[PDB]
């Protein structure tokens, strides 16, 4: 495996950015990561940051879906 600052590092150098950019900097596992960055937010050193919302278009009519993932979150440092 790599080391925590490689993210922390590329968190900061590259800012903001999705984890599966960090891990391809450390041609990580995408399921390494986002592991690491849960127990950074748990302690409370890293941020979690959102990505442009969805949209469509629609005459006459009401349809939303069930929920759904959510949006790209990305993730960050404090």
């Amino acid at each position: 495996m790599a080391s925590l600052i490689q993210v922390r590092d590329l968190l900061a150098l590259r800012g903001r950015m999705e984890a599966a950019q960090i891990s391809q900097t450390l041609n990580t596992p995408q399921p390494m990561i986002n592991a690491m960055l849960q127990q950074l937010e748990s302690m409370g050193k890293a941020v979690r940051i959102q990505e442009e919302p969805d949209g469509c278009l629609s005459g006459s009519c009401k349809s939303c879906p069930e929920g759904k993932a959510c949006l790209r979150e990305w993730w960050a440092l404090r």
